[PDB]
């Protein structure tokens, strides 16, 4: 998948404001990440656009369907979207397959097409030996991805995920993800996605909004947000950085405490502001020679929005390695590879 | 701080194991970090200490107190030490102003102790703005450290904190922790942090014990768990790693097809295992000329388990870098330009 536009949207609790003139759209088959501070109105964006909050001022529609605006309120019932709610709800009367069986036909999930679907969204979260549990007998984890599993199942062209992953540890956040994700865009389906973790928004968005106080800072591709951010809150918000106040010079420098630095920036000379600098900018030197030095032949060279990925022959292997940055190879490929001390070894009695 | 002892603990539910032979330790204010997979057992453990659970077997006793055993089994209420609930449950008829003062004195929240102790937990959490809130009225992260507030108001001697934080943005999760954990170590207070977020654990914890399908794989500090773990699996599960097939030699190397590598080990030459490589040792060169460059001198350097963190007297600062010396002359080097953003 659906495309989604919300223009000039704002929302009051009594004389609380929340959501102040918001607008957005969302693609067919784009995955959309909302991150900000805790309190910026990304729930109440999501209750707005599902219906379980009635804005009081702008426009939402849906797939080319106006679904909300100063003539027009439709019912939750009648918008075409699933929501996974924050505190992922599970029904406590029934089972894990139940509650996964719950948006599919009937809800009974007794249809072998259902049975199908239900076992393949278990295979998906890795709870299938979970299935007759009710949600009382489930760690938090569990209960999340059993609610996760419920809003997936349906597969609507459209889905909301608020938060669905945080009470995961990361090995198994990163798989869920992986997997949901790719499944998603195979199916050509739209997604907006909650996170609070940079590193997860960075890697899987299409675009990421950053709210603050009920605005959006910045909507921009993850290598746009990260290198070219539109304030400062937005910088500090999708990266650690260390900030001095800046006096801006003509010839691409800033003067700041540490010293006199060249500084992204088209204002003019005489500007004063804040910079910033990223932990991974930072190598303190001489160095020790490392623990091993080998000899390396780039193969292929791939930009990220934080890091590059290098391909890597190295030895007699090749390796794929995370670097805040690429070498310089006067050949375009010769480079060596250093190890920082030794290893690990495991005796693997496999 | 209070001192705890856990001493072969299990505990299974229906004919469902889920605690397995936990034996586990905490002097008085010492920070202990419990994590594991989902499903492991961390929050059954909590609620086995608090009392809201009863285990099959084994003995807790709390700064030398028996307080679970064949023979005793304090209920709930006599357990003298706190507990925040990974759901955290505020009482929803009551605004997070009377939460918070729930658990000092009468509850009432009316001495001018109180009001101090209220307002001190609401600037510490960041939420003196809802403190005429109820619960219905708040966000998740907000709900959260309502919860965080009211538990830590009492300043028990023992706090028990089951995922506090996992709500919370960075920077905000980043404050709170520091500002809370230097607040328990000043005072004396023993914590256990049920936690997911690696970095965290690796930076707070005295130890870290790692649970895996209701055992303890390994407790240990920080450095030890990271640099020496008990078992691929907790190598993996505290930090990422590239692993390689490697032959053990006997000069402290193994072999693999990156290369002839130097290695820890105390195994037998000839061992056939896995090399396992940290991202962080990695690197690419030659690198590009520095953008910039400044004379600096090392003034401290503390290891940590990823890391060290070195002070440093650079340009006309103090500078604090996780990345030798402590007087030595160096040079940092910046890679790029940094931002700027005007005011
Ligand atoms: N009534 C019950 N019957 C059977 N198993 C149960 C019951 N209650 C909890 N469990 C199981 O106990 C195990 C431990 O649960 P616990 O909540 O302690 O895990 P956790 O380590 O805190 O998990 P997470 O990281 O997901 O929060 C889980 O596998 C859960 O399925
Ligand atoms: N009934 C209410 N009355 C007044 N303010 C409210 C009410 N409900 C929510 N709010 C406020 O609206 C703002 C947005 O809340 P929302 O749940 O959308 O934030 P969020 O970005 O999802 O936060 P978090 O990251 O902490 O989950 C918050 O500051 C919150 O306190
Ligand atoms: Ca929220
Ligand atoms: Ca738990
Ligand atoms: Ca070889």
């Amino acid at each position: 998948t659906a495309a989604l536009h919300i223009g000039h949207l704002s929302k009051s609790f009594q004389n609380t404001p929340v959501l102040n003139d918001i607008s957005l759209s969302l693609d067919p088959g784009e995955i959309l990440f909302i991150i900000g501070a805790s309190g910026c109105g990304k729930t109440t964006l999501l209750r707005c656009l599902a219906g379980f909050e009635q804005p009081d001022s702008g426009e939402i529609s849906l797939s080319g369907k106006t679904i909300f605006s100063k003539n027009t309120n439709l019912p939750v019932r009648e918008r075409r979207l699933g929501y996974l709610v924050q505190e992922g709800v599970l029904f406590p009367h029934l089972t894990v397959y139940r509650n996964i069986a719950y948006g599919l036909g009937n809800g009974k999930g007794r249809t072998a097409q259902e049975r199908q679907r239900i076992e393949a969204m278990l295979e998906l979260t890795g709870i299938s030996e979970l299935a007759g549990r009710y949600p009382h007998e489930l760690s938090g984890g569990q209960q999340q991805r059993a609610a996760l599993a419920r809003a997936l199942a349906p597969d609507p062209e459209l889905i909301l995920l608020d938060e669905p992953f945080s009470a995961l540890d990361e090995q198994l956040r990163r798989q869920i993800r992986e997997d949901m994700i790719a499944a998603l865009r195979a199916n050509g389906k739209s997604a907006v996605f909650v996170s609070h973790d940079r590193e997860e928004a960075l890697q899987y968005a299409d675009r990421i909004a950053v709210m603050k106080q009920g605005r959006i800072l910045q909507t921009a591709s993850p290598h746009e947000l990260y290198r070219q951010p539109a304030d400062l809150d937005a910088a500090l918000f999708i990266g650690e950085g260390i900030v001095f106040p800046a006096a801006l010079n003509a010839d691409g420098t800033a003067d700041c405490r540490l010293g006199r630095l060249p500084v992204q920036s088209g204002a003019p000379a005489g500007t004063r502001g804040t910079l910033l600098i990223r932990p991974e900018q930072y190598s303190l030197h001489p160095h020790s020679a490392p623990a091993a030095s080998i000899h390396a032949v780039v193969l292929k060279t791939t930009p990220k929005a934080r890091h590059t990925e290098i391909s890597l022959r190295a030895g007699q292997t090749v390796l794929t390695l995370n670097l805040p940055s690429a070498p310089t190879l006067s050949d375009g490929i010769s480079a060596v590879l250093h190890l920082d001390g030794p290893a690990l070894f495991f005796p693997g009695n496999t």
